[PDB]
């Protein structure tokens, strides 16, 4: 049950709604995450930040909850991406 490069999540922080996201790769040297942070790529706006378990949410247990459509800015583009490229380079 731990995370890994590629799965898909909802990412949830400050001010936004529970948000379609992956867990990008995973090094050690100088780019080693923080103890227990993940580093996540949000889809639709395309952030990328560092986040630990608390706030990912596996995308296929709650998609029905989280993954409707809404009004934020790039949501809809983000459920997009998730549903039909969610593994491909968006940089």
């Amino acid at each position: 049950h731990a995370f890994k490069p590629g799965d898909l999540v909802f990412a949830k922080m400050k001010g936004y709604p529970h948000w379609p996201a992956r867990i990008d790769d995973i090094a050690d040297g100088a780019v080693k995450p923080p103890p227990n942070k993940y580093p996540i790529f949000f889809f639709g706006t395309h952030e990328t930040a560092f986040l630990g378990p608390k706030d990912l949410f596996p995308y296929d247990k709650s998609k029905d909850k989280y993954g409707k459509p809404n009004k934020r800015k790039g949501f809809n583009e983000g459920l997009w991406e998730i549903q039909n490229n969610p593994h491909a380079s968006y940089s």
